[PDB]
């Protein structure tokens, strides 16, 4: 897709020029070694001063041929404990749905910051995995304990 690839090159240039510290976002490679702009490997650092601090949380960002009409699918690999992350790893977030709050102008940087913000502030209206959601609702102290253990597990 010429339209998607042109925009993704634009995103890559912008990201490399200016991006938040500790974040990573890079396109992958095709089997022949060439760059594959439709599939990115990213990492989001936990915010300091939060239970996510010190963790580095890896995720894949997958673009459809009609991007930026459509949002990327964003999928934590491996899956994360969080009320709004499906067991598959896929992120449940309104800016990542075409029929909700996605806008074509939204940047990869805005997506990754949006997901970082989600990590530390779950949306109770969007339960995506039963366990983390139930614990978040029932016992915030236990919830944060599980989150800190997870951050340690994924320390760089
Ligand atoms: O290992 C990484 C280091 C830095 C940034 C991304 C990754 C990654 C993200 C998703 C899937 C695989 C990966 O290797």
């Amino acid at each position: 897709s010429g339209i998607a690839l042109s925009r993704l090159a634009q995103e890559r240039k912008a990201w490399r020029k200016d991006h938040p510290f500790g974040f990573v976002a890079v396109p992958t490679k095709n089997p022949d070694g060439t760059m594959n702009l439709m599939n990115w490997e990213c990492a989001i650092p936990g915010a300091a001063g939060t239970p996510w601090a010190g963790g580095l949380f890896k995720l894949r960002m997958l673009f459809k041929d009609d991007y930026p009409s459509s949002p990327p699918k964003c999928k934590f690999e491996p899956p994360l404990f969080h009320p709004n992350v499906y067991p598959s790893g896929t992120v449940c977030l309104s800016i990542l749905e075409e029929d909700k709050d996605w806008r074509p102008a939204i940047t990869i940087k805005q997506i990754l910051l949006g997901i970082q913000e989600l990590l530390n502030e779950p949306n109770i209206q969007d339960p995506a995995q039963a366990e983390a959601y139930t614990i978040y609702c029932q016992n915030r102290v236990e919830y944060e304990k599980r989150v800190r253990a997870q951050a340690k597990k994924f320390a760089p």
